[PDB]
């Protein structure tokens, strides 16, 4: 599946390139250079789920070319998507690398002109959508699913930022209530209803209770996801995830974070608090042996599992109408 | 006019901050409080050419309240729109004062995480677009306006800042017809298509040749408004424009360096070299030493009335079927 969605990556970026209103070249080739620079490199999972959902949800028969064609194409709107909140993410973290390469913001050269460069790639979204599911029955609710998981990401995003102000010792706010909040913003709705919400509309199913349903899954599933993401943040081969963690030094409100608090001693929260959310570098080192010290990655490990098998009821309580191989598939490629 | 505007701003900050999922309390808590500092100190030129194009576009009979409150609110979607880009313009313009106060980035506990802020700003203008007009004729051509404005505006900044690049002397690019690509996409677009076609639209005036017309007016309108921003980023009481200027060390293709490029001798040009796109202040006062030294004032003046004389001539040519009055008004209010 994803090499044959990666190969159509080339008709993306010549379509957004396309118009050649020639005032505007030098404004065009910076954009295709920040197309090719920020799509490519990830996992696809996103672009990927739109279209295999697509099939597995629209009549075989029903699938001729143009449709095909449609269902990469809002693929790689949630792949733009992504790469716009990259792109700024990784600013306000003020991260060293990403997909294994610097950071978009960290080439020389570039720097805070990336802030205008990430509005652009919102902008293309759209300028796909427009370009290629206008005359569609979905245009405006998939237009207004991406606009909506948008705001839904940028409200996680505030949170987030809100629950770790930098110079400011934030271990109280830690509680596990907010990191479901924050998680379910910033991340659960976009990489995971998004991406299957908009297969949906494209099937022609709109209706509310499925959507609800559906999401009532996807969006537990996008939780797991996070806290995957956070544990790597941490415990993970960086040549694997191509980037380094910061949550500890950002003073994030961390899943680890979060566990670690819940089974610290006196002793082992003032080692917490004096050590978290601060740039040293071994003061940082501090933190992960208390996790390592209280067996946190067990305890992750026991999660993954626990985890795994809720949202398998899930799928088995609420995937219906829809065949169940729509949210296994999802589950498969994000249980490691 | 203005302050029967500004009086329904209470109502658009309750509207967007309404929905109290208490989880993003906070979240929303810090969204009102980007609303307030942002939203809030201009002039409104842009959010009133709406609610005034309006009442001069649609029968008086049929200004209904809630047509009429539509009105208003689609005109602070066009000031959200200018509040998102101001935030994130002063960023990557690295700049110190907005609307007579610091930029909202150089707020002590804010800094990079106003390009979060930002976005929110976006994306409000797209929750209250569905919260007033969604079932309107005219609500996709509504959104589809703020995507294209937004998409355009993106580009001439791309433009503006890749002509601009910081620790290079980029004399040499700082042509006209440069210029007039860049102020085109960056400020005329959005600053005055933008609002009057939002009232069209909301008129039910959605013909395509009615737009291009008013679109020939407004764009050398919006051109001519930039170049003035231009002058003011120099030769204006900052206490007048509320913000100072930074175009100079900003190394900025701006109207005026433009001009003194085309009246300098090589020992003027070479003074320019020297001193022009640089941080020092005596620098700095080189360079607007030289442009009072080209009588550039004059120049600008001289301008302002052959530019005014030529949008009159294109409102007698091309407003029709429009009531006159749609563009002298605003003709008038940026004619000093
Ligand atoms: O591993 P990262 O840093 O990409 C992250 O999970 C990505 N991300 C996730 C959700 C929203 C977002 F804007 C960005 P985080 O949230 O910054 O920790
Ligand atoms: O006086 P300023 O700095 O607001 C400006 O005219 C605003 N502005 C104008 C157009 C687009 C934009 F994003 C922002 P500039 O372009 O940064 O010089
Ligand atoms: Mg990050
Ligand atoms: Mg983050
Ligand atoms: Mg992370
Ligand atoms: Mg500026
Ligand atoms: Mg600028
Ligand atoms: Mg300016």
């Amino acid at each position: 599946e994803k090499q044959d969605f990666v190969q159509h990556f080339s008709q993306i970026v010549r379509v957004l390139t396309e118009d050649e209103h020639p005032e505007i070249g030098d404004a065009i080739a910076r954009l295709k250079e920040v197309l090719e620079y920020n799509a490519i490199g990830g996992k696809y999972n996103r672009g990927l789920t739109v279209v295999v959902a697509f099939r597995e949800l629209v009549e075989p028969r029903k699938q001729d070319a143009d449709s095909l064609q449609r269902a990469w194409t809002v693929g790689w709107c949630v792949e733009l998507l992504q790469a716009f909140f990259l792109v700024a993410d990784d600013i306000m973290d003020s991260s060293l690398t990403r997909r294994g390469q610097i950071c978009w913001y960290q080439k020389p050269g570039v720097g805070l002109d990336a802030i205008n460069d990430a509005n652009l790639l919102e902008a293309c979204i759209y300028r796909l959508l427009k370009l290629y599911c206008r005359e569609q029955p979905y245009y405006l609710n998939l237009i207004e699913l991406f606009l909506q998981s948008s705001y839904q990401t940028e409200i996680g995003q505030t949170l987030d930022l809100l629950t770790a102000p930098q110079g400011n010792v934030d271990l109280v706010r830690f509680t596990e209530k907010r990191y479901k909040s924050i998680v379910k913003y910033k991340t659960a709705f976009y990489s995971f209803y998004l991406p299957i919400a908009a297969a949906m509309y494209m099937a022609g199913i709109d209706g509310e209770k499925e959507h609800a349903n559906a999401k009532k899954i996807l969006l537990e599933m996008g939780e797991f996801f996070q806290i995957q993401d956070d544990y790597l943040d941490l415990f993970g081969d960086p040549s694997v995830t191509g980037k380094i963690g910061t949550d500890i030094q950002d003073n994030k409100c961390s899943w680890l974070v979060v566990q670690c608090l819940q089974r610290a001693t006196p002793e082992q929260y003032q080692i917490l608090k004096e050590n978290y959310g601060q740039k040293e570098a071994e003061k940082v080192a501090r933190v992960k042996a208390l996790y390592e010290e209280l067996d946190l990655p067990a305890v992750f490990l026991q999660y993954e599992e626990d985890s795994y098998s809720h949202i398998m009821a899930l799928i088995e309580q609420y995937a219906a109408p829809l065949p169940p191989a729509v949210f296994l598939g999802l589950a498969r490629k994000i249980y490691k």
